[PDB]
């Protein structure tokens, strides 16, 4: 569409319904959050059906909402979420969500893969400065020209380019290097799958020895809405054992395969003494290399859109 979008009206909720599911991906990773990204392209609809004599015809429909959606976010994080900028940033990253696998398939701009929406990766991103984020997103991941990006953020050339070179510098160096193929994934692989089957067999069987060889050395254990992280294998186990062995043992475990963010992930699933229903406990999502946990993020699934409270067996 040209210039309908202006004298036909009605079908622009049915144009824009088409960029709805990547702009919201593009929203989260400014945002960190599932449900503030949800907010805020719903406001970027609302805004583009409002101003909708903005529209000249430059770069198209979906340059133009990739424009207001990017304005909102940083509107959003410079007033409300001002105060959301690290200085593992994981652990500290306590408004992150996950993204199910299943909803980035409906969003892709050639599917997305896990080099761009990676807990890791939106973790470490949130430490840059929202202007900055805008810069290396739409650059590196949106494929923006530095000419598209500083006309969208009322910036120079110049400052962009030396934006970029910020983020891109504080970015490697706080970001493991992935391996090509790994970084390309958009879907858990078969060896991820596999190794995620142990990890779940590892809490119905009560079996910390093969926990112990699912991890690294250095695994981390990080739980950003609770800040919490436990850093090492040793500090891991150390967390699990008493939940699983001996008088302080919960109960019985059960869990259910669930990818987000290009990972594998599990939610997991508690039936304590005089229940009948087993009920949700975390969302782990692992991050595999070479068949070893390197690190689990773990989110609370009542905190989270989308997730069974309880199952059956």
């Amino acid at each position: 569409a040209e210039t309908i979008r202006t004298g036909g009206e009605e079908v622009f909720a049915a144009l824009a319904e088409r960029y709805r599911h990547e702009l919201r991906v593009h929203l989260y990773r400014m945002l960190g959050s599932f449900t503030d990204a949800e907010d805020l392209v719903q406001e970027t609809l609302l805004k583009a059906w409002r101003r909708r004599e903005t529209f000249e015809g430059r770069a198209g429909f979906r340059a133009w909402l990739y424009r207001i959606a990017t304005n909102t976010a940083l509107d959003f994080l410079g007033g409300p979420a001002r105060n959301r900028e690290v200085a593992s940033a994981l652990a500290e990253v306590s408004w992150l969500q996950p993204y199910p696998d299943r909803l980035l398939d409906l969003a892709a701009p050639a599917a997305i893969a896990r080099e761009t929406v990676e807990l890791a990766f939106l973790a470490v991103i949130q430490h840059l400065p929202p202007r900055q984020r805008a810069v290396l997103i739409l650059r590196d991941i949106a494929g923006w020209s530095a000419q598209e990006t500083a006309d969208a953020l009322d910036m120079t050339v110049a400052s962009v380019k030396s934006a970029l070179q910020r983020a891109r510098t504080t970015l490697r160096g706080r970001l493991p290097e992935r391996r090509s193929e790994w970084g390309a994934a958009t879907e858990p692989s078969a060896a991820e799958r596999s190794l995620l089957r142990r990890y779940m067999a590892a809490s119905r069987d009560a079996d910390l020895s093969a926990l112990a060889l699912l991890l690294r050395e250095d695994a981390r254990q990080a739980m950003p809405p609770h800040r919490l992280v436990f850093d090492g294998r040793d500090a891991i186990l150390d967390l699990w054992r008493p939940v699983l062995e001996g008088d302080t043992a919960w109960g019985e475990w059960r869990s259910v395969p669930y990818a987000v963010n290009r990972q594998p992930a599990a939610v997991s699933y508690v039936r304590r003494a005089g229940e009948t229903l087993f009920t949700a406990v975390n969302v782990d999502v692992l991050t595999v290399v070479d068949g070893l946990i390197a690190e689990i993020t773990t989110f609370d699934p009542g905190l989270l859109p989308g997730i069974a409270p309880t199952l059956a067996e």
